[PDB]
Parts: C-alpha cells; structure tokens; sequence
C-alpha cells in the first residue's frame, strides 16, 4: 500500500503507554472495548468497498470538504483520493486488529502529521491545500460513527451486541482524534 | 448564576454563522437535529440534578481528570466544582434550547477560553491548574454522550425517539468541542 508506514515511521510519537492509558481512561475504553472493536473488524471487513463509498461519498457531497482533496483549479484530485482511500481502507482494519500499543501511537503521531500541514501532501507528492483546518477532525468523528453503525447491523448481530461494537468504534475514533491535534495544538497546550 | 455570561461576553467570537453551517453540515446536523435536541432538554430538564452528580462521579473518579479542579497543594477545590457545575448545569439547558446564532458562538468561544490557560481560574477568581490539555477536551465527547444515554430514556420515548436524542446529543457535543479548539490550535490552522 503506498504510502503506508505503520511501525515503520521515521519519529517516535511524542506520547507514549502512560499517556495512552489515561486516555483511554478518559474516553471509558476498556478491555471489553478491545473485544468488541475486534467482533467489529470481523463485521466490516468484507463490506469495506461499500464502506468506503459511503464514507468518500459524504466528503464528495459537500464542497468545503472535498476541497482538501482539490487540485489549485478546484476540483477533485483524483490521483490523491485513490491513494489515500487505499490508506483509509487499512486504517478501519488496523483500528480493529492492532494492538493500541507504542507502534500504534507511532502511527497516530504520523497519520495527525499527515492532516497537518507539517506533512499533509508529502505521502502522495500532490499539490493540493496546505492543511485541514482541525475543525472539522474533531467533526468528523460523528460521521465516521454514523457511516460505521449501518454495517455493523448487517451480519446479523442483535441490537444489544451491535451496540457494543458501535459504541466501542465510537471510543475508538475519539481516542484517534485526540492523538491527532497534537501537531494543531500549540506547544505545551496538548 | 456568578460568571454566566451569555449574550454578554466581552468579545466577538471569530467565526460566524457560515462557519457554523459548514461545521454543522460536517456534523451531519440538520433541522431534524433541531427538533430532537430541543426534545432532549425537554426530558434532561427535570434530571439535572441526577445528571450532574453523574457527570462530576466521573471526573471524580480519576485522579488525572480530577486534577482540573485542583489547588496547588494537590486537593479538590470544593467552591471551583460547586460554581462551575451551576454553569455546567445552564450548557446543558442551552444545548437543548438556544438557538445555535451568533450569539451562541459568541459563548462557545467564552467556553473554549475558560478551559484553556487563556481563562481558565479567572471566573471564579481561583488558583488552580492553568490549562486543561485539548486531549481531554476531545476525549471527553465520548463520557458526555454516555453520560447523557439513559437518562434520554427515562421519560418513557420509543426507542427511535431516544436514539434521536442520543444521536442530536452526539452531533451538537462534538460541534461545541469543534469550536472550542479555537485557542488550542497554532494560529492559522483551526
Ligand atoms: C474522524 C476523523 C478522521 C479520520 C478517522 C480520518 C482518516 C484518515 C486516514 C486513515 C487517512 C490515511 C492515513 C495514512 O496516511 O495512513 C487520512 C488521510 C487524509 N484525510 Fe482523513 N480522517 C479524518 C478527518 C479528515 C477530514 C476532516 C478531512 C477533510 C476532508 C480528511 C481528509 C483527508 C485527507 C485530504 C488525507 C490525505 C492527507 C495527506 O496528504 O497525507 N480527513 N484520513
Ligand atoms: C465534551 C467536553 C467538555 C464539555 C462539554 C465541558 C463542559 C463544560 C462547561 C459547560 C463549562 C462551564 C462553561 C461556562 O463557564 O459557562 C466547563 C468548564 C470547565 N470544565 Fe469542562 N467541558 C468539557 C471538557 C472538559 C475536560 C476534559 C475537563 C477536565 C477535567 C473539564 C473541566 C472543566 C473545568 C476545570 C472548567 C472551569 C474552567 C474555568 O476555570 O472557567 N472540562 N466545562
């Protein structure tokens, strides 16, 4: 997968298991949590191509967010979204079979980078904006739940046991975003 | 309620009500949100109380959440908690029932000001931690919307109902905590 460098980074992250562990404290994440994301990832994984459009779908319907897809000529730079959706596609699997370890953190570190200007457009070597104003990160975790939640009923759990996995993506994405402001956040004040 | 000030805030907040329709469309917030959120504070009012003893058990809970409200000497400043959790109370009303206008933004600056070194402890005229670090802010979406979740249910709705609720609660947290990263992020990059 181009671009695709998790647990081969170039950086350490600048937060480590201690600090994980009191996130994950402050986000109710728990070993329950690790179990239900795991049953998830078993859900998703053969409807990945339906997630992804669905996903790209919504970012496609808005203008002001496929905008940091865009090329300088305003439309979509379609070299640019094919790479990152195969990017994408890897990640809904890594949030449900890695160990959220210190290799992980590593990638947090890397993917928050990534939506930064500090490296965003370098993966792919496109000219597109030079950032994605963290605004609308910490939007996007209620989409990422709401696109996640119709595929989790479908392989035909119960509703008491979809929720869980729901509820466990929820934390999950929350958990992610929060990593990913440490390159937005002025030093000192993450 | 002592240093509840909204529509009477010092300043202009710096974004507006486009930036507000292009966050809520990230949200996937709609007019139908509007009705749900309104009915969810029409069924939070008479629990509040409940609520708050709920949300503060939490955050008393773990030591490292506590921290916000503690003097320098390391203990729990008992006046901070009891006056800010009468504003908490308010913002839970306000969620519910202000209309999402210019001066609604206007406070949602104030807010993101208050839990940031910018204001922080001047309030309530206290001397406490001076930065809440934006990892948690984000975190905290996650409890607030479980912290919310049964108590949405008890007023007897139809599960369709109290899962709209729910999802309005989830859509207008992280539209707040969206904006409120406003002085957290490096200049330029919001
Ligand atoms: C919950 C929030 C979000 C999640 C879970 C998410 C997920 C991801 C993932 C997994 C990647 C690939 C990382 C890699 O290189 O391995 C990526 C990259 C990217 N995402 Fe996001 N994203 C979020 C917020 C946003 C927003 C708000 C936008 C704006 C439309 C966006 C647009 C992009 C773009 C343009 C890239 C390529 C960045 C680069 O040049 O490297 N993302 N995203
Ligand atoms: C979803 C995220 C959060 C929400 C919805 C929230 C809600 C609120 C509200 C409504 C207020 C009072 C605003 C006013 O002055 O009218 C407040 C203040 C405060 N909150 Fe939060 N909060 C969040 C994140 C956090 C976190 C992570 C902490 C860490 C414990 C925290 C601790 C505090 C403290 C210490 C104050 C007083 C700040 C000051 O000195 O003015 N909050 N919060």
């Amino acid at each position: 997968i181009p671009g695709y460098t998790y647990g081969e980074t170039e950086n350490r992250a600048p937060f480590n298991l201690e600090d994980l562990k009191l996130l994950k404290e402050a986000v109710m994440f728990t070993a329950e949590d690790e179990e239900y994301i795991q049953k998830a990832g078993e859900v998703l994984e053969d409807q990945v191509e339906e997630i992804l459009d669905t996903w790209y779908g919504f970012v496609g319907s808005h203008p002001h967010l496929l905008y940091y897809f865009t090329s300088p000529d305003g439309t979509p730079n379609e070299k640019y979204l094919a790479a990152v959706r195969k990017r994408f596609s890897r990640w809904i699997l890594d949030t449900s079979n890695r160990s959220y370890d210190q290799a992980w953190l590593d990638y947090q570190y890397e993917i928050g980078l990534r939506h930064h200007r500090t490296k965003k457009n370098q993966t792919d070597n496109v000219e597109s904006v030079p950032n994605i104003g963290y605004r609308y990160l910490v939007a996007f975790i209620y989409p990422i739940t709401a696109t996640m939640k119709p595929f989790l009923a479908r392989k035909g759990h119960t509703p008491e046991e979809v929720e869980k996995m729901y509820q466990a993506w929820f934390k999950a994405t929350t958990l992610q975003v929060a990593l990913w402001s440490y390159p937005y956040v002025k030093y000192g004040d993450f």
